């Protein structure tokens, strides 16, 4: 019998965006796959470990010992990934790491068991960049967090936009729980800068935007830009507030038949459109499943051989492939905020506007961090 573990957070501030509807979204590719793997119902477990890496490591080894759970999915912290990530290295268990972002996985990291299925820092990155240059945004200054979230995407943003032939005008970093943007805009404006790069989500993010406005921003020479898609802050702040400001995803809702088809299955169990974190947990399941049935056997090792053969293409999945290291590469797409007075609906929030392919999106094979890719 297979069993799959849906390890999230249910009750703290991912609770929205993964948590029970992740299980809802990994329910539905059990149904995609008739409801059997290897000729038995597949069992689903779930659990909340309210953002404590020793809790999920608690969980998950009871589960892989006493509950036979054969994946994992979903983990939505990076620090919470990466002790997964070395706990099924040690267990011989596959994780679906469907809710961080963190490279190290299938990066740095690789091991063979922990899988990297949503999307790296790094391929945001490559996205904003490749998609604002071919607009025509060639200078660029940042507003980044203080934290280690900031330090790893200053890096990033320096390396990819210098490797397409931009430049950084300028940077700042604001303080933890900063509610008083001005200083920071005044700079960014000052800076002359093309684009003016919000790094952050969250409060600090929503009030950046708010605050642009009353410097006159967006104008004729800079436009406010953005990084990581957060669904969840675009309903909780408004499109009043929002528009125009454009993200990296590997996964809207409303960009095409295949993911409004995928999206209304998620609506009728949730009452709310699915997010990229859980699309990906959808996809991870899907195919790990499909994998065991196709082989049939649950062997992780004989899966992974198996996942890296295939070509993805499923209603989230596009232009996918797995890299032998364990991070799939993927079609990432930018978004923009739409004006609200063209708001039709409940989450109509974003227009797709830019598709970076996967060599693109994700860099080449030399350019992986992981051993086993070269
Ligand atoms: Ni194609």
């Amino acid at each position: 019998q297979v069993t799959l573990g849906v390890l999230t957070d249910m009750s703290s501030v991912y609770a929205d965006s993964a948590g029970k509807g992740s299980v809802a979204a990994v329910q539905l590719a059990i149904e995609d796959v008739g409801g059997k793997a290897l000729g038995q119902p597949v069992k689903l477990v779930s659990a909340d470990y309210q953002m404590k890496t020793d809790v999920a490591l608690s969980i998950a080894r009871e589960w892989f010992d006493r509950d036979g759970v054969d994946a994992i999915f979903d983990v939505v912290n990076s620090g919470t990934a990466l002790a997964i990530n070395n706990l099924v290295k040690d267990k011989k268990k596959l994780a679906f790491i469907t809710a961080a972002a963190a490279d190290q996985i299938g990066g740095t990291e690789c091991n063979g068991y922990g899988i990297g299925f949503l999307y790296n820092f790094t391929s945001i990155v490559k996205t904003v960049v490749q998609a604002q240059l071919a607009k025509g945004y060639k200078t660029w200054f940042l507003m980044l967090p203080d934290a280690a979230y900031g330090d790893l995407m200053n890096a990033a943003i320096r390396r990819e936009l210098t490797a397409g032939g931009g430049q950084i005008v300028g940077s700042v970093r604001f303080p933890f729980e900063t509610q008083d943007f001005s200083s920071y805009l005044l700079q960014a404006k000052a800076s002359g800068a093309q684009l003016i790069v919000s790094t952050s989500g969250g409060a600090a993010n929503i009030n950046i935007m708010k605050q642009a406005r009353e410097f006159g921003l967006p104008s004729k020479t800079q436009k406010v830009g953005g990084m990581i898609d957060i669904l969840t802050d675009v309903k909780s702040a408004g499109l009043r507030v929002m528009q125009g400001q454009e993200y990296a995803t590997s996964f809207y809702w409303n960009m095409d038949d295949r993911t409004r088809a995928f999206a209304k299955r998620f609506y009728a169990k949730m009452g709310k459109m699915p997010t990229n974190n859980q699309a990906g947990g959808y996809s991870a399941a899907l195919q790990y499943l499909k994998a065991v049935n196709a082989i049939g056997s649950k062997d992780p090792q004989k899966v992974f051989a198996y996942l890296k053969t295939i070509k993805f293409d499923d209603a989230v999945t596009r232009h996918g492939t797995l890299r032998p290291g364990g991070r799939l590469v993927r079609d990432m797409y930018l978004v923009r905020a739409k004006k609200p007075e063209d708001q039709k609906g409940d989450w109509d929030y974003y227009d797709v506007v830019a598709t970076i392919g996967p060599e693109q999106a994700f860099g080449p094979l030399s350019e992986s961090r992981c051993a086993m890719d070269k």
